[PDB]
């Protein structure tokens, strides 16, 4: 009931990235700990940003975000509704969906857009926190099995991360793991097509 004591939540920043340029896959980070505090109690964040998929975090949570269309996509899980620190302060949600658990930002400047798919193909990839490749067979609209599954913590935090089709387009976005056991057999995506009907 206070009001004048009331605090704010942080903005979402971006820490790193995974690096997809070359012929190797690889995180890197950008911002420590303290700095990302810091940055998201600001809003305010001037460092280079470079690429298509960001790894993020809050104070508490970290995950992936992904560039597709000039957006940058992400789960409402990770992000609720908070801004994404940038250059020129906080920056609002252009996009939330909390039934799609998906959110999304005007792109940053400096990052690269994936292309949504076109292919109608079957045989895809996800990208994770660590640039691990997995295969991924599509297996419905929202759902792909892992062609050698793993245990969940192999996969926690990457949702907002890609799955891509063999040309490098951009397929969905990793949303939650279809787990037993704590074994990922399948994960579940939200589908490009419907960031298109979103958008
Ligand atoms: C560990 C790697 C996982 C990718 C990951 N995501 C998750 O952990 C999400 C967050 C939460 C639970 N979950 C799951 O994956 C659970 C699980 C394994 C934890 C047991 N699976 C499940 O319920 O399958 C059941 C299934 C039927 C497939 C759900 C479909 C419904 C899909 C759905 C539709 C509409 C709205 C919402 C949902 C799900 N939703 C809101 C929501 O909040 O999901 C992560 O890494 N997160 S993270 O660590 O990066 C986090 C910091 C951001
Ligand atoms: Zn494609």
């Amino acid at each position: 009931s206070h009001m004048a004591s009331m605090k704010k939540k942080g903005s979402v920043v971006i820490v790193g990235r995974i690096n997809l340029s070359g012929d190797t896959a690889y995180a890197q980070q950008t911002r420590g700990e303290e700095g990302c505090q810091e940055t998201s109690q600001t809003g305010r964040d001037k460092n280079q940003v470079e690429g298509e998929v960001q790894i993020v975090s809050t104070a508490t949570q970290t995950f992936l975000a992904t560039s597709i269309n000039g957006v940058l996509w992400t789960v409402y899980h990770g992000a609720g509704t908070r801004t994404i620190a940038s250059p020129k302060g906080p920056v609002t949600q252009m996009y939330t969906n909390v039934d799609k658990d998906l959110v999304g930002w005007q792109a940053p400047q400096g990052s690269r857009s994936l292309t949504p798919c076109t292919c109608g193909s079957s045989d895809l990839y996800l990208v994770t926190r660590h640039a691990d490749v997995i295969p991924v067979r599509r297996r419905g609209d929202s759902r792909g099995s892992l062609l050698s599954p793993r245990p969940i913590s192999y996969l926690k935090g990457s949702a907002g991360g890609p799955l891509l089709c063999p040309a490098g387009h951009a397929v969905g976005i990793f949303r939650t793991a279809v787990s037993t056991r704590g074994v990922a057999k399948a994960v579940d995506f939200i589908p490009v097509e419907s960031l298109e009907t979103t958008m």
